[PDB]
């Protein structure tokens, strides 16, 4: 039935995460940049009339990778695309948002459907097949559901979301990560411009003066489950996928070119098969590239299939990000899944930009169909759940176009740890920045997410606090290295000896389950973080807290290029 | 029957708008320049025996639009014609000029006929066709109308006026505006001399010295409507046009050559055909182009066909502004025209100028036509309403000519408005010149046409006055942003929530129409400019003032040019 999005990590132009990606789109930011010379000379390609347009939405650091984390030779690390390398860190991290970690994730029957389009780094080196891409993940961390690559051009990453909806509807795995990665390396690939590109260098979507697209970068994932495994696992929930479609534009006036018809039948069947009704939907992200003759194809379907079914006028806003980060190509589809989601979470909509006036081949006035251009509450009647439409279409003609509607649910011991000491630091300094950026976080859940929902790796610190105050003190303590009587820390490589005696001991053992059992969380963090195995669920009688999202493993930032 | 003009917008060398034109002819000014480097180089060009003028009637800022009003990308602005976009402005203000605006404009049967007769744009480029050219008005204020462009060279602007005045007595339109504009952009087309440029750069007309035009630039537009009509919508009426005619010369010695035996038929045809005698007209504005062979067969021509009628002397006056402005090509007839009205309305004759000696060829002593070189009143006998015609000839050898006749007539809020702050506050500096400059504005219709007669835009001023010296007070204290409590202004998407109220509620409606209906004029204000729709109508009971003349829109001055 229902498909739970339960997990999520983002990447794109201006943001490195799906916290900062938030915060650009209330604040209606717009992330496109002239192109620098340390990417490609643009004077070298340069001609008004070669390559037209300057412009990028650019991914920041594409080559910093962590290949000492996934068990990589650095060596490995400069043979591989940064597109896989990318992928794999932002994929890892949406497990870790949903609570997932390596020991809970071993032999899980977790499909992985990534969507790329693009091969400059191995043509450039001229390992780094499609292939291996969509694989690295599920070798990493020992899943079992299939491992496909998709690509159908920019509708990638959600034709991949409705394959494995299918799968776990279908019961054929019981987990799904989806994603989609897209980066620009060269003159030649982000340039044929075959007249796609717009010389301004902005995605002018629904605007009279739209004129082509300008490429952005992106990697993006998503942790899918079936609603009622999600409910019984107790996961935190962004939303759920009510229906999806993918078909062809068939024939049409060039390859490249839309089909009114075929967007109009995607969609109607979707809204029948699924029982969706138009009026129910008050937002749809658009596919809203700002090309002349696209946009104003891709209004008049969506308006048409809602006009078939309801008199009710201006009701349902559009937007694109597409118009803050530009086209990101295989990620668009995750891209937009996630604004969405970001939008119910909050109950707000987003500015969309670059709109000044209206396409003149569509009267905006006696649609369902209004462009939003403020940032507003998201307005729900009743009692009603939000529900918003994510459109995707490919130049190859094949298209996507999911439903998601918003889900409506019924002293504490902090740990952290990281593979190396410079990591934990930046993991403290990325938690700090979190509490102190969310006023309202519940500091039991935030613990217990930390206990359970992160692996134990040899680098370990731990603190107690009641606190949000207390809570960031400790960890401006820990950084600033001042002393402070309630944190402790170690590596755990270097405590063996003083831990042996509770693991082999009867009555140690008893002691320190009493210690969990008895609440005492000193005697519990100071054993924790020189390497004892606790067992985190005794600390918890009558009530248990919930996972949360927090941010993600803080990875290595090292350097790796062409060899 | 006859055809009342109810507005204009002129646009020459020298002269910014009608008034300026006005102030210039009175003054006798002459407005020919030297042609200076930022258009072309005469020293490049020039040679005494190639071109051997250097001088131009130019128009300032030939560059300047405002591409938003006309919700046109500023990117399409580059790739327009400037002969396109300066119409466009000019016959948008002949419209406001009037005292209609976009919403009473809206799917009237208005036809537009353009004078325009040169590409020089769309060459150097090398959406600027003429018929495209004409088309621009209508499409912008979704008028019904045929758009036709004229292009019969000089003649053009008059040609449309004729072909207007059978639309409009043949119940085919409604309304007409028309008009013409000439640029003389590249020193290839203004160069052709063909020997018909004046070495000296002045049109000498009706002097023995004659020897050449100088090339002017112009843009300028009427507003049409049966006379009739114009009455009974109680329009302002410059004048009326009692009677016009078109021919040709047919075979004449070399195809740019005038004939004689034409220029008599045309006039002596109107005449009869019209029921006018000679004896009536008192004021002739001369095609009058300074040529040597051109302006004493003109003079022979007309001086005949009054001489049929009348043995009476000297009793019509002949000039051409041409001798002030130059030759302003397409856009000649309709400068001609507006000086006439202009002398009409201020019951005035001005000088005509570069008039030493008579040209030899003619005898003006036993002629009834006289040169006027003297600023004077315009005088008529016993009741009698002036009347004076206006000729157009082209090269081509299609010539023009109509007969204007006088027309004879049998605290208040003032609100402005702009699509931009920064016009809005232009708009109150055009507002208190002018209020400045006529000491005997009428202040109550004054202010009812910019209630009734202006589209009310987003950024709003609005204030109360009873006198002229308080109206200019008010502008300064605005302009000044120094306090005044009778002063009211806001941006109208700023404040839709305070105004809501008034919008949905019953009694709330109920109070603001007895607030209307009372003259409550401070609380009427403040509504008005946070958007608040007020029925002006109900402001007024026995006596409604009447529209008229006021400074129109002052357009952006942003400069576009060649990509």
């Amino acid at each position: 039935d229902a498909i739970a999005i339960v997990g999520m990590s983002g990447r794109y132009p201006g943001a490195r995460n799906v916290r900062e990606y938030w915060d650009n789109l209330v604040h209606a930011r717009n992330a496109i940049r002239d192109i620098p010379t340390s990417r490609w000379d643009v004077d070298k390609y340069y001609d008004p009339v070669k390559v037209y347009c300057k412009s990028m939405g650019m991914l920041d650091d594409i080559e910093h990778f962590d290949p000492l984390f996934f068990n990589i030779p650095p060596s490995e690390a400069e043979l591989m695309d940064p597109q896989h390398r990318i992928f794999l860190q932002e994929g890892y991290k949406a497990f870790e948002d949903a609570g997932y970690n390596a020991r809970t994730l071993n032999e899980k029957k977790c499909g992985v459907y990534l969507g790329i389009m693009s091969n400059e780094y191995g043509v450039m080196l001229n390992g780094n097949s499609f292939a291996i891409a969509a694989a690295r993940i599920p070798y990493f961390l020992n899943l079992k559901g299939p491992a496909i690559p998709i690509d159908t051009a920019c509708s990638s990453s959600l034709v991949g979301t409705h394959l494995a909806r299918q799968a776990l509807i279908n019961k054929e795995i019981d987990m799904a990560l989806v994603g989609g990665v897209s980066l620009y390396l060269t003159p030649e690939s982000y340039m044929s411009m075959a007249g796609m590109l717009s010389p301004d260098g902005q995605c002018k979507a629904f605007d009279n003066g739209a004129n082509g697209f300008v490429p952005g970068e992106g990697a993006g994932a998503l942790v899918l489950k079936r609603l009622k495994d999600a409910e019984a696992d107790r996961d935190h929930i962004y939303g759920i996928i009510i229906g999806s479609g993918i078909n062809q534009d068939g024939k049409t006036n060039g390859i490249t070119a839309p089909s009114a018809k075929s967007q109009m039948d995607l969609e109607r069947d979707i809204y029948e098969t699924y029982g969706i009704h138009p009026e129910s939907i008050s937002y749809v992200e658009m596919h809203g590239t700002g090309t002349k003759q696209g946009d104003p194809i891709e209004l008049e379907a969506l308006s048409t299939v809602f006009q078939e079914k309801t008199d009710k006028k201006q009701f349902c806003a559009i937007g694109s990000v597409k118009s803050n980060i530009g086209h990101t190509s295989a990620a668009a589809g995750v891209a937009g899944v996630q604004k969405v989601l970001l939008c119910m979470n909050h109950k707000t909509l987003v500015p969309t930009l670059n709109f000044t006036t209206p396409n003149e081949h569509f009267e905006f006035e006696h649609s369902p169909l209004y462009v939003n251009t403020e940032l507003k509450p998201w307005e729900t009647a009743d009692g009603k759940p939000r529900r918003a439409c994510v459109s995707s279409f490919g130049y190859s003609g094949t298209n996507a176009h999911i439903v998601i509607e918003e889900y409506q649910p019924e002293s504490a011991l902090f740990v952290l740890s990281a593979k190396k000491e410079k990591q934990l630091k930046a993991y403290a300094e990325a938690m700090k920045d979190f509490v102190t950026s969310n006023e309202d976080i519940d500091l039991e859940d935030m613990a217990y997410t930390l206990q359970t929902g992160r692996e134990a790796m040899d680098y370990r610190m731990a603190f107690l606090a009641d606190s949000r105050e207390m809570l960031i003190k400790a960890l401006d303590d820990y950084l600033a290295e001042m002393p402070n009587g309630s944190i402790f820390a170690a590596h755990v490589k270097t405590k063996k000896s003083e831990i042996k005696l509770f693991e082999t001991d009867h009555d140690a053992k008893a002691l320190l389950q009493t210690w969990i059992e008895k609440k005492r969380l000193e005697k519990v963090a100071e054993l924790w973080v020189k390497g004892l195995q606790i067992d985190w669920n005794k600390l918890y009688g009558e009530y248990t807290p919930r996972r949360i999202s927090l941010p993600a493993y803080p990875f290595a930032e090292e350097y790796y290029w062409l060899p």
